[PDB]
């Protein structure tokens, strides 16, 4: 249980700062969270992220802090929301979206075959916008359903004041870390 | 010269600390700057910055680096181009921008009288908008050309993809640090 | 009463086309709207407009339709939230946004003792976005909150999915259009 | 030739205002072209459309002016790049856009056999929004190349100032038209 979810997440968050993907930093930072279980996930403070998240420092990353359950808010969110639909994939993390990163995944997908699909907040229900807290799953939800498969990878263009993302989701730290190996 | 100003940022992001401002910290983190003076401030390896910002921690702030020149560079470039009008103030501090915070400062600034002005990227001409990097600089001037006097607080709202921030100026680091102090 | 007002907004209907305003015919077309009088004007339905509006034609512009009494819906909304501030102001136009144009009123605006004010839609809370109509309503009495005077013109600019515009008020048609003169 | 065109638009336009599609009609209007041929067709005034285009008048729409050449401009610069890929489509409407809109269109696409594709200002080079009347045609390249099949209804949602939009194309006003009314 939550011992080896925050040794197998403790690792990969060392093993993807060796590699060094400063590239695909955000600005708001990279967090790289791990889920407890069905049913045991009921709150981003079932998932394991990292405190402070993971931002550029030189030419380089790094992690702020520790990995500590409910760490992570959005990114939680995101990936709790996902499980209501594949209760096996409660990893992910989000990089920075860019023509390049997203026309390099979209390729790589084909490659090693697996789905991608989106989310547009400017197709959102005004309402939702309203309620607070409620866009992240309306966004999973809506990508989710979007194709027939099961999307590997979610992004999101930019909006007013907000950024563009992409997630990448995982059933455990390791293999998210092995999609963004590819990346590179 | 140098290490005077190595000195006062470094204090001062260690007393910005002390107050903990989490409500006042941005999510791609804030940047607490202290440039070299003219003529010698011609590029933001002139400035001193905080590496890796200062991002919010658990129910604190945390300064993921040490100082050193070409730190940062988008506030350094505001900085420097504020230098071009107010050469004295080589200090500034960009935080979270929000309803409450504005109308808390415009209060403020009211109240302990100094001027805050702003610019707004949907006037900003194509062209520009074209010039990577010309943008920050539009804005200063934009906002600094729009009022009469010298405002301390400069601001702006989102737009796609990008959040809303507040920048405020000072000559140095401690006097920046006492507006902050005062916005709480 | 209601004569009167058929009548006078028709003859500066025709007079505006007369005048030519081409460059100052937004995309959407501009509509000329004159209301009772409180406590009569309790609706849209008691304001006065084009129908079809007045629209860009060829290097000239164009009435669609004649005036009645509800053909406005926006424009007649926006000069009944204007009057519970200021009773008199019945009459109003809207007209096409633009850097060059809304310098020029404002010089004009100095040169001729006459207050403009404005409103942002960035700045407008989600759950009055989530109201349908409220926004007008809102843009108005936040724009003639902004300043202790009657601002003459308010203005905004443009928002995902809606373009800027500016809009005019007058107690009569005459006196609006009377301004529009001024402009060209 | 000129002739045929004049009196196939001027006739398929009397039909859309005969069947009344008020609830397709956009704020800023809706234009139908048609163009000559290849390589007659050297610009937007070498199609022909509606003066004024047609507009919602009441609970029913209205053509505000008579079929002209080079009477449109965006919906023909938009044609003649369409046709540099499917030569034999020269004419084109644009309505109002919307979820339940949008969504019909997709059902009867499946259920017909027809084909949609769209665009994103927001994925649009800010090299090309620099260049004035360059993003229409970059749309419609975009939205072609984004599927293998000729796509017959295009789309894009709202931009900053710009609303959103769906045109659909054919061969000629009764194809265009003979959608309309499934859609209807």
């Amino acid at each position: 249980e939550k011992w080896r979810i925050y040794e197998e997440l403790t690792n990969a968050v060392r093993e993807f700062e060796s590699i060094n993907p400063v590239r695909l930093i955000p600005e708001v930072g990279t967090n790289f969270v791990y889920s407890l279980p069905l049913p045991y996930a009921r709150s981003t403070k079932d998932v394991a992220g990292v405190k402070g998240r993971i931002v550029k420092y030189g030419n380089s990353v790094k992690a702020v802090g520790p990995v500590e359950f409910g760490a992570s808010d959005h990114l939680a969110r995101a990936v709790l929301t996902y499980m209501r639909f594949y209760p096996e994939y409660r990893s992910a993390i989000n990089i920075r979206y860019s023509r390049e990163i997203i026309e390099e995944i979209i390729e790589i997908a084909q490659e090693r075959g697996f789905k991608v699909s989106f989310y547009d907040r400017r197709e959102e229900p005004e309402e939702i916008k309203a309620k607070e807290g409620a866009t992240i799953p309306w966004g999973i939800e809506t990508a989710i359903k979007r194709i027939k498969e099961r999307p590997d990878i979610i992004y999101h263009l930019g909006d007013v004041g907000k950024e563009p993302m992409i997630l990448v989701f995982g059933r455990n730290p390791r293999e998210v870390l092995e999609k963004i190996k590819m990346l590179i």
